[PDB]
């Protein structure tokens, strides 16, 4: 069970790493 | 200790699913 | 093994709450 989640966080590491680049460009994109 | 993780895991998954799908929507409507 | 795990969890709820603050601010400028 924990090298099972040792791989899912890894996974969701890689994701939310990406959305912060893709959200950040978003912010950019539209604007203030 | 273990149990309690794999909720907060399960939790983050879910959020992170959505979040791409959000996204992927504004990316389209930015024109990329 | 699962001290290191929860640190990473917890950085992870952190950063996932923001996006979700971010992404709600983007829907609703592009949204309305
Ligand atoms: C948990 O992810 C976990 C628990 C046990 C094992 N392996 C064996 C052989 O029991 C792998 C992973
Ligand atoms: C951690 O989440 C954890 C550790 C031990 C137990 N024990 C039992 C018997 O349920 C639950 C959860
Ligand atoms: C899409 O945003 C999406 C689709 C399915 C799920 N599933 C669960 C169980 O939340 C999340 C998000
Ligand atoms: C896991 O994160 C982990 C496991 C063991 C230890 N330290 C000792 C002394 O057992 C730290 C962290
Ligand atoms: C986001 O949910 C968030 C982040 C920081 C703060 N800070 C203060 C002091 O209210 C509120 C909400």
């Amino acid at each position: 069970r924990v090298a099972r989640l040792e791989k899912k966080v890894s996974a969701l590491e890689k994701k939310v790493a990406x959305l912060e680049k893709e959200v950040a460009r978003l912010k950019k994109l539209v604007g203030e």
